[PDB]
């Protein structure tokens, strides 16, 4: 599913991401924009043999199982395919674990490089939330 911006903002908000670990909703929309362009089906292989999945490009070395990443930990206890669903529940649940792991949203290198320090509230402008 390719979400609209406001459509994703509402979904993330429904699932409890607005202000989760102190990150306002704009941060999460901005991260999803630059990770996946709001596409739940997005996949990207990494140099180390892992792959990133879904709207928030969650990685198969630590968080989900894809059956081809040796020494996968599967900390979210999910197959990586669950992160590609039109239903973002599994991605949100896993994202909440990741952002709690100690480095906040710095875990998403795309957020660090294109969101952090910017006016992230711009990403929820216009939306009925």
């Amino acid at each position: 599913k390719v979400f609209g911006r406001c459509e994703l903002a509402a979904a993330m908000k429904r699932h409890g991401l607005d202000n989760y670990r102190g990150y306002s909703l704009g941060n999460w929309v901005c991260a999803a924009k630059f990770e996946s362009n709001f596409n739940t089906q997005a996949t990207n292989r990494n140099t180390d043999g892992s792959t990133d999945y879904g709207i928030l490009q969650i990685n198969s070395r630590w968080w989900c199982n894809d059956g081809r990443t040796p020494g996968s930990r599967n900390l979210c206890n999910i197959p990586c395919s669950a992160l590609l669903s039109s239903d973002i529940t599994a991605s949100v649940n896993c994202a909440k674990k990741i952002v709690s792991d100690g480095n906040g949203m710095n875990a998403w290198v795309a957020w660090r490089n294109r969101c952090k320090g910017t006016d992230v509230q711009a990403w929820i402008r216009g939306c009925r939330l």
